[PDB]
């Protein structure tokens, strides 16, 4: 049956979307500890 | 200054990563609708 | 010596958006898995 | 009209998948960016 085939399918993407989805929150927090390492050196490059 | 092009750098990550992250958000509505389209073929036969 | 706090950090996103890409890649398959669903649908 | 509201779908999908597959080359391409600056900051440090 094609829509036992689909649904194997539509399964398969929602899981994949969620772990992109897991993925880049995680990103966004490494984006945020760049902007910290930024920050530490700006504060080192006055002095 | 180097500190200055990492700043448009990251910058340009974080507003990267919010993007596929809306991506993502609209693709798992769509996903919702493709198993809502699985249904109705299943009550079809 | 942060460097090496951003060499961690900046290893890590390389290896999450190589992650990102081969699960999209994987969705563009699957995408067309479903074009192939839809066309056997069609032949009915 | 089911089988062509899918296809709306899958074309939607489609196109959200290459704005994403996109993107995310665009954020390995702004890594390398980030590890030249990291390397150009080990420079600078000796």
């Amino acid at each position: 049956m094609i829509e036992k085939q689909m649904d194997r399918v539509v399964k398969e993407m929602r899981r994949q979307l969620e772990m992109i989805d897991k993925l880049t929150t995680r990103g966004i927090e490494q984006v945020e500890l760049l902007k910290r390492i930024h920050d530490k050196l700006m504060i080192r490059a006055v002095d």
